């Protein structure tokens, strides 16, 4: 019997886990400590959730060990480890309006939207993944031979081993599926770390891979800090590989936690400062549509929205005009109302970042065209925000809001190279767009633009099928597409002679 | 018009150049510094080698960087580009006698091998890479359709651009190739820093690359020392990816220092403690020529020699009694005379280490069956070696002598699993070796074995089409192979909607 | 409602449809004509079945034609067409008892190996492709430019459109399956002739696609005869592939008929005479398991069956000894009985083909050690044979019996170069097995078999993962596998100059 | 010594062998037959050629099934077989002013297009092929385990055996070139059957193979009629594979004659009725220059030609005045005139045909803008046609030209599915174009054309590393690209159990 926290919300009544998940058990932490998870829609508590100590780290990672190199996670075909993995898939969309609710509250995600996204594609993720695991193939390769003898060479592609999964909280669900279905579908064993503030679709998740009947130990969960936690997790001496989504500056400490131990493997992505770049010749109302999405989606909580659109000169100021237009028309709300378009902050601390990015903005000369403040009403909310005029030199050209603020330059008739320079000025290149109705425009800026995701007449088309990760200082690896299955791997090259 | 170091020697004339090589011109280094490269097989200077400075380094990626993004690297088509690098090949061929005769002054390596492998497998490298430049391909990939509009999404394949390449002094042309090779096919220009105490090949090489048309600033070679030339590599803002080889040690520090400024991609190779296991169902005869070439091939000086071989209990006192036989049939001499088997060790300082090693053996209670000492005669020669009654808690079971020093354990007939678990006892995975004429212990064995390659019936069997690389603390990436070419190109990923 | 044939069997009650399937729905033939299916274990009809008319043949393409071009097949998303066959998987699975007791009744298939094999098999086939839809990728290309300007150039893969599957009464439902699952997988619709004998698996599977929610028109089932009906889907102008399995002389007119009419593509697996070498280093009493299974697995109805086995003559003797004995403890019966492990021929007039084949052996001067003979009890059934004495000249080293009929043949000790001969002089190349525990004759023998398949150490293990296909007069193309996929994909290449 | 045909022709000596091409040595025909090639610039006769028999055939295929089973080309490494490859390339960059002679005396090639397309991609054809020799590979694949038992499976990747290439005349270095390179990059060896009418650079081909070093019989090569050796190669109980390139009657015929013999392995490139669709809002002039490629190149023999041009009505009348001033500018006459721009068509024969080609247009209905008729000088010139007012139901909407016959309609403007419709309206699928500046227009129309290869924004842009093949009655299989080996290639599996 497992111990919830029980709410009656959204016409169900929630049963959420708060402990440490580890060797199929909820446990406390290490001297029964906890901390409080907050709703950002009215700023209170949700429940106490396990703060995991370092020597519940190690307890998580010596069950995510035993489990790979004794348990039956490592001796099942790789076709039936496959069908867990599409049960558990079938799980998760059992129970799919209850992990959207749990999202709503822990994350503010809008419920429409966490019922599309942060939990249907969490459930495609797992879908997508568990078909790779019996389609994972390694070569037989046509080397010289040893005359008068005959050699044969093949590789064989094996699991890396315990993995570390520490994620950000934009995502809280969709960021551990991405991850997790990729690392268990190549055979491996994991403990994640969920971003402390966001820890409860998690919790739940870790429930559901007992009822998919997920091996005890494949799956270890530890909310906490990073500090402690995540990096326990990149120090221990038995974790093969860490992956990891977050900022720059946590990547780099991270990368350097993996050499200084034992050499890890290690995958980043680090967000960015995404460039959109929106010619005369695009249709300009899906233009405005695709263009405010890119900024708005999702409360500006995501690693591949457009940090800066470069609008050419002819039709910025209609453009500016139909994006106001339309910003007037979203609805600011409860995520649970059916209604709402724009959904709180993800937390308070964030919250004040971005009315410190706004008053920065404000303050080095860019025009304020709306919003820029906290939306007056409880919990965290943030009007959606136009900024243009802006100059290469600005402070809110260069950093990353992670918020739901449109940073809008001119650039002149013409001038395609001009902007592409102005473009890829930047030590991120995670992701970026060009609308265009002209095929060479949009086939040449693709192939210019400096990114790992290039989005051609839209924007926000990621897909469990498409690999995602960024160039530069947006760190390297793939989530998501067979790529991503390569870091979850090794290659084991054997040659015979006879 | 370029200086040489002119020598007459093993029939022909060597015509060595010995300054930096950058923006496709030879030169001195900052201040003229220089330093004395020295013949392993007399102790004597053969000449003075220019000494890369901080300010050479930033020359060298400047040149690099230039020739990336403006020069005709970056313009050429990828055949054109494989047709450049198969005329280097050509050129290399053209010049083997020469550089295998370079490699065996600086050194020591054999001639007949060094011609066969130090060459030899480095043209073929250039060779398999070149055709691999028109044959780097992306995908399609079947995402879903954001009806009722469509959606294409494709992958591109690109290069990663300045890449810095550090490399150690065993195989000092081959081991550049390796790198140089699968970093040029992707269509990359690199910064070169060969081990310090053996520049010479790697500046030959430079001097082919205009030899064969290859555009200034694609390759730029800088000898040097990795604690200041390596280091300002491994810190440059305008360095994209590093691919190292070398000690564990060094590469930790390597990685940290990718982490640290700009998260650049990293390979590492790191060397092991490689076991070989032969059974006694083995063809015995076989196994003592496969498993002396495994631990004596190139002096030892070798990433994959094993570290360790495993007797099983019935055979090992014939085997040992025939490993003797044939160690005292080995001719130890200068590398350049047609009769020598056995060439000296690389540099003094290695021949020190070989000495002391042994040193710690005796003393720890490992029994000398024959060798230990270095040879009396002039350079740097070492006595192949044969230890014996070495037990698991030994220094010798668990540190790498990178000499050729044959370190034989027992195990009981029958042990298969008891065998295993000894031989995987390490936190290195590069190598490992299995000798038995069973079928189901053949492939058990290599299933079990935790190392990167699996030798059955030989041993150094490398191939430039067979990918090559370690697991656990021996590092992560491959060099050789269709596989090496990943580390060297990033995946872009575009989607369209129409 | 659905009209079907009612019987209680089994501890079942089995609802077995006996209609044609076109369009989504079952219906009568052209003039209400019907044929006879007979019950193998005593001869009896089991019920009448619709008979395909060429204006059948006519409707079901076009119901394929339109389900392809104008339905929701042709329209959803790879992933959701994927979603849909996994569905058709599990459909298959709640129904998993009642069509191994349908392919008990109408193939005489031992209900436990049905269970397993017939059924469990093509439950995985189904789930394996399901995994395949969304993982079907075209390349992006690095080709010349047509300086100044650039070129782009894809290729996508794309359906072939309406298939037609034409398959043998050996394994009905397994057959199906394979070639269906990759067909539909790969986006196509398709028309299926299952063998006249054996049609009724095939009709219940139909109804399942409706229960699973496959699109009307995807699947179109006509039970007839190949002259009619075969003919006709080989013959039609808008059938555009056709996969068949079957024998060398029907598969040699229907590739003419697909030549002939619209350059239609074919697959063809044509059965085999299939080597299986045993020498007297082997496993002997797993050489006798493995060599009793290779040849009497399903009444050895089995396309892969060894249809001759080469002893080596130090084992032969005491190989045909230990033979005998376990053929004298097979329980020939009912294959609904649990105790049953040999159960009845297919059909009738097999049975005949199987009677002259033996008489023939006997005839031509094999030694008949066991067998020959139908057995004396109502139904089909045919006594377990072992020949020996078998000569390279004789009828029956030559040609396949597809009967329980182990044909065995000596070899001189020590003969490798000589039995690999002997094994490759046929214009067979299905499959081919050899036994021995040396892992160089192993790898060797496995180099020279002129085979689709070899097994080393076992026999029929086949899987869902890995291809199956024939060599020389065993056709060309491959069920099961990746490579399965290639025979029911079209490559489109798109070159774009901007 | 070899017996040459010597001429004095574009300040060359060539020397052209003119016999059969047999176990690496020029040979008589049986009983010494000859027949004579004609020069089509003048009609005359160049010289007589060696006119292969049957027994001829027979030994052509014993000589190449003795260089597959027993020579040198079936022993050497993948890595030397690609070598040679290169070597060859080379040896016909050596010789490419002669092969472009050869090749404008034979088929009319205009000199200067010779040089970069008949001889020029011939060279890069065999350099791209050679590239993939030591690339080939299988795979490992992660099967289920019979447990308590392991399983290992493995694929291999294996060249069929002797294949016949048998070629058409429009291209007639180049065509071979594509097939064999292809055929002997997968390890195979070869019979080729030039077009009787061009066999003259095959055979010089076949003399470049003995100074590249080729194996005696791994290459053959019969001039003579279709009906005969051609026959006779589709017959033979040796031969595994067929390549045919030519009419799709011929295709059919070949493809029953493999079915009827011994089910050998066909791919046909069957020609077309190849759609450019011209919407209003191209370059337009750009449009002209590519229009009149896509007709007009090598004098319109030239498979993938655009057989209807679609022009959008706003457009069509300017399109026309353009193209016909562009006509009036093309220079007729000599190939070897460094201004050809329009050399004479390949043979007399076709000359007729495209006489009476024109004629039924006109008869018919089209108006006849410009040509239609054979030019009044010696040879076999063809005036460059236009028509206009083209139909869908006319012959020459239907039926491919093969000569320089432009075939013009309009459509209306602002429709897409329905010129789609017309476009696909054809039995053939071979290649297709469209010319929009619409990123919306290029994507949707090239996913919706029925045709193996679609150009956007160009035409004729073939690349070696592209996949070229039709679809429907255009045939089956890929020449060029990585996608051509694999008709050339047979997969074996490889199943242990340990
Ligand atoms: O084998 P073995 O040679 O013993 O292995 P090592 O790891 O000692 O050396 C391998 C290579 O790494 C270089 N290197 C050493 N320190 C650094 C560093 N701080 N940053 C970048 N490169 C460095 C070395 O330079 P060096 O030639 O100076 O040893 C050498 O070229």
């Amino acid at each position: 019997v497992i111990n919830y926290v029980e709410k009656a919300v959204n016409k169900l009544t929630l049963q959420m886990p708060y402990q440490l998940f580890i060797g199929g058990e909820f446990v406390d932490a290490e001297g029964s400590k906890t901390y409080n998870t907050i709703n950002p829609t009215d700023g209170s508590v949700i429940c106490q959730v396990s703060l995991a100590q370092v020597s519940d780290v190690d307890k998580a990672v010596a069950a995510a060990k035993e489990a790979f190199e004794n348990g039956l996670w490592g001796k099942i075909n790789a076709r039936d480890r496959g069908r867990l993995l599409y049960r558990l898939a079938d799980v998760m969309e059992q129970h799919q309006e209850e992990l959207a609710t749990i999202e709503a509250l822990d994350a503010g995600a809008v419920y429409t939207l966490a019922l599309k996204t942060h939990v249907g594609m969490s459930i495609q993720t797992f879908r997508y993944f568990a078909g790779w695991c019996d389609k994972i193939q390694g070569a037989t390769i046509p080397i010289n031979q040893a005359r008068p003898n005959r050699n044969l060479t093949l590789t064989k592609k094996e699991p890396v081993g315990v993995c570390g999964i520490v994620i950000p909280w934009n995502y809280p669900l969709m960021m551990l599926s991405w991850k997790t279905a990729a690392c268990l579908a190549a055979g491996n064993t994991v403990v994640i770390k969920p971003a402390q503030v966001t820890p409860l679709t998690a919790l739940k998740f870790a429930e559901l891979t007992l009822k998919a009947g997920i091996p005890k130990g494949v799956v270890n969960i530890l909310p906490g800090s990073g500090s402690l936690v995540g990096q326990r997790l990149s120090d221990h001496p038995d974790v093969r590989k860490i992956g990891f989504t977050g900022s720059t500056e946590v990547g780099k400490h991270i990368m350097k936690s993996c050499a200084l131990s034992n050499v890890k493997k290690v995958s980043l992505e680090l967000g960015g400062k995404s460039p959109l770049i929106i010619f005369a010749d695009c249709d300009l109302n899906k233009a405005v549509q695709m263009g405010m999405s890119s900024v708005f989606f999702n409360k500006g909580e995501n690693c591949i929205a457009a940090g800066r659109l470069f609008v050419e000169e002819s039709i910025h100021n209609q453009f500016v005009q139909k994006v106001v237009e339309e910003v007037e028309k979203m609805k600011i709300g409860n995520p649970l109302e059916r209604d709402t378009n724009h959904g709180p902050q993800n937390h308070e601390a964030h919250l004040r970042k971005l009315v410190e990015y706004c008053q920065r903005g404000v303050k080095e000369g860019a025009t304020l065209v709306c919003g820029g403040n906290q939306v007056p009403r409880p919990g965290f909310f943030f009007q959606p925000t136009v900024f243009t005029d802006v100059e290469d030199h600005m402070y809110i050209a260069k950093e990353e809001s992670f918020g739901p603020i449109m940073i809008i330059s001119r650039f002149a008739d013409g001038d395609v190279d001009a902007v592409l320079s102005r473009a890829n000025a930047t030590e991120f290149g995670l992701a970026s767009g060009v609308f265009t109705r002209d095929i060479n425009k949009a086939l040449y800026v693709s192939d210019k633009l400096q990114a790992g995701t290039v989005f051609i007449n839209t924007y926000n088309k990621t897909d469990v099928a498409a690999p995602f990760g960024g160039f530069k200082q947006s760190g390297f690896g793939k989530d998501l597409g067979e790529a991503a299955l390569n870091e979850y791997l090794r290659i084991k090259t054997v040659t015979f002679e006879y």
